[PDB]
């Protein structure tokens, strides 16, 4: 483990401005937290003046009114202090962080190739990127000034508890850690059940995306129930779960409820004693027994700041560690001769290169390779041999061991590399392009050029193409949104970006095997024009070029055999604003959809105001308390307050009991409803036909996110709205009816600026979270264009442009700075004014109770009552609101699982309209006059009213072109896609008003890729019959075969299959797909080419096993290997979607000689 750097070290990127802004947002949060004591001091001394001056009018309106300024000033230092502190240190941590992150990137790009081999792998620096942004920024910004203000809150709390009443101050902080522990144990399970729940999830996931993936053959067998089952398990765990969180949520909210009740009983009972024995006041007291506990609280939220400092700390460890590394390889060298002889006569003499990482093995041993001048040279060394070892040392990213080495006469280290690299051009296997724009992924090459240059370069020599053709052009900034290139563009490109480094060598290597031929007659025009370029790694895929080159020396084993001609060359190298009525109307239909659980939701809706009611309670007595604090008559006040601390006392079990209760019925009923919505989202989506599956934003992973997505949101906009709507509809009403009842008139006056509170309240709980955004999401392209150029590190020093990639990094990183800015600003302002408007509002307030009392309308008691009744309910409404708010998020999922839901299938899979089922279908099928065109590309028609037929009982093989869609017709009898026109027939019956649910299980289907169902063979085997028992598989894997290595394997049958468990050969996997659909014993059985790259042994095994199993009924085999259609006696071709032959192979080869048969018998041979 990497050892953290210390806590001052974290600023090693800030300047001048950085710290004036640390400092002026340090000033901002210590005065941010000790305003809130301060308040709670100005507030006691209201009180007790204004109770107090009861008999004196004039005195009492006189401190009332000086009070109440002293409000509104805290209002607006609070406001001035919150504003600088959010600004400035959201702004400062936003600006050390990007500074360094453009120092990690330049660091990071000039340093060496055998670094990211050896010392980091590049998915470390991405993830270091990732850490950089995320969390060093988090503690030098956010976390650092919530620290300082809650360090401010605690001390400034105690400072005024103690200094008001030291007695009940000391009570107080012996009550606060009872608070503290309970909140920190309730935090801790809630994340643990929440960890538990969130693996659970995770796995319903991966079910559908499993059963999404396997769609085609889940669909051909029966698997939609199948899979459906397996998710309702997941699912069943995953609510169970969630039973626990909300039960375990429940019960903390009512602990601390429970610990707050009986702790304030006897806090107040002990404020009363002290007031009798002429101590204190009763506004010092209340405000003595606040102040602490705001400390206590204020430290016991410090602590995540600490925590953070520690993460940030080993994060920036790391990212310094990588910062500061200097590289081996000398670059910017003196050495360089500048030699303007361009072309390379001859070089790389007794190179004895061994791989940095591991030394034990060597490739470029001892021999040398050797150039002309002015000629290509291909070089084809077996498979893994060091073919791209030569590239990677003529560009000097490695350096030869010692011996003698040379280029051009001159050496290596003797020429820089600033320039040698300018001579050198690459291209690699797969081109490298970055987020900028297409053009400017051209300029890289050399900036140095013109826009004249450039264009005459890309038009010369390239083709017109996508470049022009574009609504764009120039302008073309691809990054992660750019536009379809199927390789041949961005290969274009590279080239292109090539060819503007135009004199001496040009490096080459092999391409994609399905490339056009236009990028390779280009490459060799390039390669023609620069006949300085040699060292093509064409691994034996153009034989032209190869007779080009001059010089075909290979590289077998790791070594140069033959230099010189290259005429024979065989034996060798034989690989080739939104609505709301539509909300209402979802809302409504969700719950009617939730209407199995009423129940519940009834009594969690009991409890819900019960507990509401506990809340207003609370505030009442505390009221209550203080306004029998001011009484003169001391009997009566022992006895009152004894009263209220024993109804404290009972209602906190009250208060616990219900609380459990309302959380724990909530959360079944949401748990429920979203594992309802769940299985009923999997099975519409199973229902729907391929095409539908063919199409985007509907495919793999992406489908099962929307799922998982769209599920926890509706939890919240059901249950957790109700559940507070209703809650602090208690709440608000408990409130307002005692306000009312004291005082009409400063109730109203107090409920017209309600809302003002609630708001400023909940931003106060905002600000403890943080009102920095999501920092990945503003610096995503920026991120994205880093980890390209990371991933492309030898690319970009091969065209030695790292400057050019470190100020695009820049100005990608500009952007986000200055939102950043203007969201601090605006942040910082609003909060701002929000508590100001708050304490005006209080300030208001207890101003005209103090002028209502000063004109005979009311008397101290009911006014503060009033006050202190809706101010503490409004604090627990917000509290309230706390609760998770996703109720816009949660519409919008609503409505996309209900169009999801609402979607209607063209191909029904179930069979509503029952047509007679023969028990043994036979299987005549017929195919006649079939036009289908390809559903992905509908210009495509891989079938042309092509009419294709098999009599029952027969074997029929397809040969023909790969291009035509041989397999498709697979796809038209299990009825993945319709027709464009023509009708088909199965046995005497049409099959599209026959029913689709009996034709699945009387077909049988091999994939090309054999797929792993689940863990055990045993499963993978069964799953092609609805009941398979045990025998029947047995006889399936002895007829297929697929025993032989069963018995080998250890665990046999109950193996785990799959992509972590045990992963079989390829032979293997198509011999157990072959048992499995051996299983169904389905009379048609349609066999794919799945054996397409396989060695001898598995070749020969799955060919046999191919042969038991087209044995017997009837099957539609499609091929293009010979021995395997010959088995097969009837033979058809599907030369441009129609058929051309049909009869048996040796049938028709002897007549019609010359024949499409004998035309694939010449290519064989
Ligand atoms: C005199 C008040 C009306 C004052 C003007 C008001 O603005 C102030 O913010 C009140 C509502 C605060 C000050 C201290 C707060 C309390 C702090 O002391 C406590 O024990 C905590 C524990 C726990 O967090 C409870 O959920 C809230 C609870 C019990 C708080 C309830 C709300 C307060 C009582």
């Amino acid at each position: 483990e990497i050892r953290g750097v210390a806590f001052k070290e974290l600023f090693r990127f800030a300047d001048g401005l950085d710290y004036v802004l640390m400092g002026i947002g340090s000033v901002g949060a210590f005065v941010h937290g000790c305003s809130l004591p301060l308040f709670l001091r100005f507030f006691a001394d209201l009180v007790n003046s204004f109770g107090s001056n009861s008999n004196n009018v004039e005195k009492m309106m006189e401190e009332v009114l000086k009070y109440a300024l002293y409000f509104l000033v805290v209002g607006a230092a609070i406001w001035a202090s919150s504003w600088a502190e959010i600004s400035c240190w959201m702004w400062s941590g936003e600006r050390q962080t990007t500074k360094m992150r453009i120092k990690y990137l330049e660091a990071a790009l000039n340093q060496d190739i055998q670094f990211f081999d050896t010392e980091v792998r590049t998915s470390d620096v991405v993830f270091a990127i990732n850490t950089d942004a995320v969390m060093v920024q988090d503690a030098i910004s956010e976390k650092l000034g919530n620290f300082i203000h809650y360090m401010a809150t605690f001390v400034s709390g105690f400072i005024v508890g103690f200094t008001a009443v030291w007695q009940l101050a000391l009570v107080t902080l012996a009550v606060v850690p009872l608070i503290a522990v309970i909140g920190g144990i309730h935090t801790t399970t809630l994340s643990k059940l929440s960890n538990k729940s969130q693996e659970s999830l995770s796995q319903a996931g991966n079910i559908v995306e499993q059963t999404v993936v396997q769609i085609r053959v889940v669909m051909a067998f029966v698997g939609e129930s199948r899979a459906s089952q397996a998710y309702s398990s997941a699912l069943k765990i995953a609510q169970k779960l969630g039973y626990k969180t909300g039960l375990a949520k429940g019960m903390g909210l009512g602990a601390t409820y429970f610990v707050v009740f009986c702790c304030y009983a006897l806090l107040l009972w002990y404020g009363g004693y002290l007031v009798r024995h002429h101590l204190t006041n009763g506004g010092l007291a209340i405000a003595t027994m606040f102040a602490v506990m705001i400390g206590g609280l204020a430290l016991g939220q410090s602590a995540p700041s600490m925590a953070a400092f520690a993460k940030a700390k080993v994060a920036a460890a790391k990212i310094f560690r990588i910062i500061d590394h200097k590289p081996t390889i000398e670059r910017n060298s003196e050495s360089g001769v500048e030699l303007d002889s361009v072309t390379g006569l001859v070089e790389l003499k007794n190179v004895d290169f061994s791989y940095p990482s591991r030394p034990d093995v060597k490739i470029l041993n001892n021999f040398c390779l050797s150039v002309p001048a002015g000629k290509t040279i291909a070089l084809v060394g077996s498979s893994g041999s060091g073919k791209s070892t030569v590239v990677s040392l003529i560009e000097r990213f490695y350096d030869p061991n010692s011996g003698q080495v040379l280029l051009d006469g001159q050496d290596l280290k003797t020429l820089k590399l600033r320039w040698l690299r300018q001579q050198i051009g690459l291209v690699s296997q797969e081109p490298a392009l970055f987020a900028t724009s297409i053009k400017e992924n051209i300029l890289l090459g050399r900036p140095d050029a013109d826009q004249v240059e450039i264009e005459e370069a890309a038009r010369v020599a390239n083709a017109h193409s996508f470049i022009i053709k574009l609504p764009d052009g120039f302008d073309t900034q691809v990054g992660e949104r750019g536009l379809q290139l199927s390789g041949g563009q961005k290969q274009r490109i590279a080239i292109a970006r090539a060819m503007l480094k135009n004199p001496a060598i040009l490096l080459l290597d092999e391409a994609t095997s399905a490339l056009d031929s236009e990028s390779e007659k280009l490459v060799q025009e390039a390669l023609d024009r620069f006949m300085i370029g040699r060292t093509t790694l064409i691994i034996a895929h153009r034989l032209s070029t190869i007779r080009k080159a001059d010089l075909v020396a290979v590289l077998q084993q790791g070594s140069v055999s033959e230099i010189g001609t290259h005429d024979e060359l065989f034996s060798k190298g034989e690989n080739g604003k939104l609505a709301f009525k539509d909300q209402a109307n979802s809302f409504w239909r969700l719950a009617k959809m939730n209407s199995p659980e009423w129940k519940y939701a009834l009594l969690g809706s009991v409890g819900s105001v019960i507990c509401g009611s506990l809340s207003a309670f609370f505030a009442y007595v505390l009221s209550a308390v203080l306004s029998v604090y001011y009484n003169p008559d001391h009997e009566y006040m022992i006895k009152q307050i004894d009263k209220y601390c024993y109804l404290l006392i009972g209602l906190s079990s009250a208060a616990l009991v219900f609380n459990t209760l309302q959380h724990s019925f909530w959360d079944i009923v949401g748990e429920n409803l979203t594992k309802r919505v769940r299985e009923k989202m999997l099975s519409a989506v199973l229902k729907n036909e391929m095409a539908w599956f063919d199409q985007e934003e509907n495919e793999s992973a992406r489908i099962a996110a929307r799922l998982a997505l769209d599920a926890n949101n509706v939890r919240s906009a059901i249950g957790d709205r109700i559940s507070v709507i209703v809650q602090n509809t208690a709440l608000m009403l408990v409130a307002c009816t005692a306000g009312f009842v004291l005082q009409w008139r400063l109730a109203l006056v107090l409920v017209a600026v309600f809302p003002v509170v609630v708001a400023a309240t909940v931003l106060q709980k905002m600000f403890m979270t943080g009102f920095s955004g999501d920092l990945e999401a503003a610096h995503a392209k920026g991120t994205q264009l880093a980890g390209e150029a990371i991933a492309n590190v030898r690319t970009v020093a091969a065209f030695n442009s790292e400057a050019k990639i470190v100020r695009l990094y820049t100005a990608n990183l500009e952007p986000p700075l200055k939102r950043c800015f203007w969201k601090g600003q605006i942040a910082g302002s609003g909060y701002g004014v929000a508590q100001f408007c708050l304490y005006a509002s209080y300030a208001l307030g207890l101003w005209y109770a103090s002028w209502l009392v000063k004109h005979g309308i009311s008397d101290f008691s009911k006014t503060i009552r009033v006050f202190m009744v809706l101010m503490v309910s409004a604090n627990g409404a917000a509290e309230t609101l706390t609760l998770a708010p996703d109720f816009i998020k949660g519409g919008q999922a609503m409505r996309s699982v209900f169009e999801l839901l609402d979607r209607k299938t063209e191909i029904e899979p179930d069979d509503p309209d029952t047509t007679p089922v023969p028990d043994r279908l036979r299987g005549e099928v017929e195919l006649k006059h079939i036009d289908f065109s390809y559903p992905s590309r509908p210009d495509i028609q891989i079938f042309r009213d092509l009419s294709l037929r098999a009599r029952a009982g027969k074997t029929l093989a397809l040969v023909g072109p790969s291009g035509c869609g041989k397999s498709s017709v697979i796809s038209l009898i299990q009825r993945f896609y319709e027709p464009s026109s023509g009708r088909v027939m199965i046995d005497g019956k049409d099959i599209r008003k026959y029913n689709l649910k009996a034709i699945r299980k009387h077909i049988a289907i091999v994939p090309q890729e054999p797929c792993l169902f689940g863990t055990t063979i045993y499963e993978n085997i069964a799953y092609g019959h609805e009941c398979a028992t045990e025998a029947e598989i047995i006889q399936a894997a002895t007829l297929a075969s697929a025993h032989k290595f069963i018995s080998a394997l250890p665990e046999g049958y109950k193996t785990y299959v799959g992509e972590r468990g045990v992963q079989l050969s390829g032979g293997q996997k198509q011999r157990i797909a072959i048992a499995r659909a051996l299983v169904r014993k389905a009379e048609i059985m349609l066999l794919d080419e799945a054996t397409s790259a396989l060695d001898a042994e598995s070749e020969r095994s799955v060919q046999e096993a191919l042969d038991q199993a087209c044995s017997g009924r009837t099957s539609i085999v499609v091929a293009h290997r010979l021995s395997t259609i010959r088995n097969a006696h009837v033979i058809a071709v599907i030369d441009d979607g129609k058929v051309a032959e049909q009869g048996s192979h040796s049938h028709l080869l002897k007549n019609h000689p010359d024949g499409i048969y004998a035309r694939m018998i010449q290519l064989q041979r």
